[PDB]
């Protein structure tokens, strides 16, 4: 499993534009448009994002080419952030992949205010930030996708995305 896989469960795959579970103009793997109330600044976003005229509608294709761009973009995130470059090169391979899932959904800025969270993983404390991790408006609004990365970080396996 990698960070693709991993994301592409959590995130799905929608050909037209949609809402976010916030309610949110999304389109493809989970790239957010805007959050503007209108359909009609999502589908500009959305030509701007692709360089045609969509209406409303992508490829797989296109797609994935966001979910490359999303994917580069929230490591690169991760690189240019003291705090989070931090507990990242602490981490090992599959932990890093929660981090990287974490700032996907949430962007850099979100996950850089969990500063207990992040201090645990730090210094391996696994189950204890796991305790920490759920104790947010994150994991109360998404909490079966929450909790798969929660048991990334406790467990450093892929275990519980092998059902999925």
């Amino acid at each position: 499993m990698n960070i693709f896989e991993m994301l592409r469960i959590d995130e799905g795959l929608r050909l037209k534009i949609y809402k976010d579970t916030e309610g949110y103009y999304t389109i493809g793997i989970g790239h957010l448009l805007t959050k503007s109330p209108s359909l009609n600044a999502a589908k500009s976003e959305l030509d701007k994002a692709i360089g045609r005229n969509c209406n409303g509608v992508i490829t797989k294709d296109e797609a994935e080419k966001l979910f490359n761009q999303d994917v580069d973009a929230a490591v690169r995130g991760i690189l240019r952030n003291a705090k989070l470059k931090r507990v990242y090169d602490s981490l090992d391979a599959v932990r890093r992949c929660a981090l990287i899932n974490m700032v996907f959904q949430m962007g850099e800025t979100g996950v850089a205010g969990f500063t207990n969270s992040l201090r645990m993983l730090q210094q391996k404390r696994w189950d204890e930030a796991a305790v920490n991790l759920a104790k947010s408006r994150w994991y109360n609004q998404t909490p079966n996708r929450a909790k798969r990365v929660i048991t990334t970080f406790r467990t450093g396996t892929w275990d519980a995305y092998k059902n999925l």
